[PDB]
């Protein structure tokens, strides 16, 4: 009944850096050509949403953030062919156009239509579907899931299994897939290897799950919050280390523990110093280090290139290297077939209107993923 | 007739940084257990030897430098099994002990017995076989080929074909194998790809040869010395670019020429700034950049890790990634079957006694490889 009409609903608007989210009455325009309007069912709180608040990640304000979500298609614009009203969907913060050089490459996933590299905070057409008191509100990563309803470009949504539990599979929209893919697809962890994972939040726990799936023999978790260690061990870490416990740098500790360096390391925090530490702790001749965490805007790291000359490989990726529209439905099917677990990532469930409590939980160190429900 | 005896012979001794080599009489001890004494036939002048003179590359002085060479075994110490007197050999600046975790790894080649990481300038046993003016003189990379005779550990020498032309195949001891392998083994250049090669000296020309062998569609040579371009095109470059000809930074120029970034880039100079430029010019989602050049001692580069987070891979390697003792004889056999060419690398030939003129030819830009004959 709402098709082709403006919807008035609630959304969490970020008006200013370093402020709480403000629950506002917003107007959500109907979808234009090749757009899809989605009724939200569940959305996770990811550290990257917090990075918008903290100024770590720069995107145009005011904004409706949120990017890790699942919902049901309310309506489709002209020319949409990949979803229909009533379909369960996951919005894709990294699109898959299918036509750019990256989409056509076997390995590449950072589609050229992304809004990550040079954020505009709009739909593909350069406009917004959201107003608050007549003021346009920016989109975030072409998703904007902290709203009862959102509009996304067709290249930024995937149809998923009709029977999937949206309150769990929302994590496939970001954290789970990112960490898991970073292990299994980007690093290509090998059986019997030794892995070190820096950061034991939702993404890092998903890296651990991927290293375990890949058959790693040792998975060393590293975090300054020792409260994170029990869950890390539950999902496959063989050992955990707190850098604060040592009188020496942790790269030296990990090199000694691993008898000369790890096979694979992962930076899953977003600090420059830990990126260099994680590179250094992999074995100098054949080690691989993958950057997953997102650091503060515009800051360069300093490193000695001899770390690379000896033979190390250093790489990064977005969304675990997964081609998003192809991969999301397959990951949901794998979940439904019991190939991996999502419940270990979910520590809190709150109604949407308690969004700020959810962020307070993340910032305090107490949660992994809070799922917001509608 | 010299077996078991100290040999008095000529060598090029480097007493101090930023001074000419001194050709003078040295004493060369006989080989101890598991060591091999070699009569030099030919040695190339590699930019790395110049780096030792300049202080870019730190190694203990005084020293007998030289590491790209071929010769004939004069005598063997007790226990040597892999070469015999009269065998043609190439000394290996990267050893292959066969026993350490790196040697056992399928992809590693930076054997833990190397003298590169923390140079001592000795034999494996921590002593020197060279005396000059009554003083011990350091070895260089376990090779020291700027001498009529040298002594090397058995793990630092490979037996080659008895019919090998030593005045050509000395380049398999460093520059050819390094560049070729950086393309074919480390980057794994693919058929139909676009490559950019920064630096068109002997190593960069060898990278081009490897890219061409791998079936690259486009190979863009980059050098500030346009006199290098003609030879780069002869060996496979499809285009050459001089950064000094352009108002834009060369990474922008290359990204444009390649319709969004190259598949593979190679830094084959030894400058921090070109390492970051080369990384930048590869395609942000799936590009690979390999560091080959050696930059000034102890200096760090500065870079933005967003360059990696989008999907780039950055790596480096010593000796083209080749496991040295296994690979060198096979490369020589391939050269004898005319699978690649060395003559394009050899621009000048001089007697050993004219070593300082050879270094002048390199420093002035005029040469690729000068081969010194004994
Ligand atoms: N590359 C990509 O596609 C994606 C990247 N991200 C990024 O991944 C990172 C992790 O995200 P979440 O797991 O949601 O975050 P999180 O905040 O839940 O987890 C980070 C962990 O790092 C630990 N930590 C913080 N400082 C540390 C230090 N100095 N040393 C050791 N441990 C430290 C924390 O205690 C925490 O447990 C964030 O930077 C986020 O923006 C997240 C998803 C997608
Ligand atoms: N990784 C390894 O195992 C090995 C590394 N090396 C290193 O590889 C590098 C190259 O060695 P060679 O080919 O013998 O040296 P080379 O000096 O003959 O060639 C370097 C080229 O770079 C060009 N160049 C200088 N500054 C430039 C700039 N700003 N932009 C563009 N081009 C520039 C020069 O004009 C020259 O043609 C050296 O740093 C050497 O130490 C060499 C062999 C082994
Ligand atoms: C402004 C770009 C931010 C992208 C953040 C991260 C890669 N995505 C999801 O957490
Ligand atoms: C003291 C370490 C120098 C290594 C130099 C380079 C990798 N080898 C030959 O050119
Ligand atoms: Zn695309
Ligand atoms: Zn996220
Ligand atoms: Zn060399
Ligand atoms: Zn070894």
């Amino acid at each position: 009944s709402t098709a082709g009409k403006v919807i008035k609903c609630k959304a969490a608007v970020l008006w200013e850096e370093k402020k709480p989210f403000s629950i506002e009455e917003v107007e959500v325009a109907p979808p234009k050509a090749h757009e899809v309007r989605i009724k939200m069912v569940a959305t996770g709180i990811c550290r990257s949403d917090d990075h918008v608040v903290s100024g770590t990640l720069v995107t145009p304000l005011p904004v409706i953030a949120g990017h890790e979500a699942a919902g049901i298609v309310e309506s489709i614009g002209e020319g949409v062919t990949t979803v229909r009203p009533g379909d369960k969907v996951i919005p894709l913060f990294t699109p898959q156009c299918g036509k750019c050089r990256v989409c056509k490459h076997p390995e590449g996933n950072f589609c050229l239509k992304n809004d990550l590299s040079m954020p505009r905070g709009t739909m593909q057409d350069g406009t917004s579907r959201f107003t608050c008191r007549g003021k346009p509100i920016h989109h975030f990563l072409g998703t904007s899931t902290f709203s009862q309803y959102t509009v996304v470009d067709e290249i930024s949504v995937a149809k998923i299994d009709a029977a999937s539990p949206l309150e769990k599979v929302c994590l496939i929209g970001c954290g789970f897939s990112t960490g898991y893919g970073s292990a299994v697809k980007v690093a290509k962890v090998t059986q019997g290897s030794t892995c070190a994972v820096f950061g034991l939040g939702g993404v890092g726990l998903s890296v651990i799950m991927g290293c375990k799936a890949a058959g790693a023999a040792r998975i060393i978790g590293v975090d300054i919050n020792k409260d994170k260690f029990a869950k890390a061990k539950e999902v496959g870490a063989t050992e955990c280390v707190n850098p604060q416990d040592y009188k020496k740098p942790i790269q030296e500790v990990l090199t000694e523990m691993s008898n000369g360096g790890v096979d694979f390391s992962f930076e899953v925090i977003g600090r420059l110093d830990t990126m260099v530490t994680a590179l250094s702790c992999c074995q100098e001749a054949y080690g691989v280090s993958v950057i997953v965490g997102v650091p503060p805007d515009s800051q360069n790291l300093s490193m000695n290139p001899m770390l690379l000359l000896s033979g190390r490989t250093w790489k990064g990726a977005i969304f675990g290297g997964f081609k998003s529209k192809d991969s999301v439905p397959k990951l949901v099917a794998d979940f439904m077939a019991k190939k991996f677990a999502l419940d270990p990532l979910i520590t809190h469930v709150l109604p949407f209107e308690k969004i700020n409590e959810g962020f307070d939980l993340l910032r305090s160190g107490e949660s992994i993923r809070t799922i917001l429900t509608f």
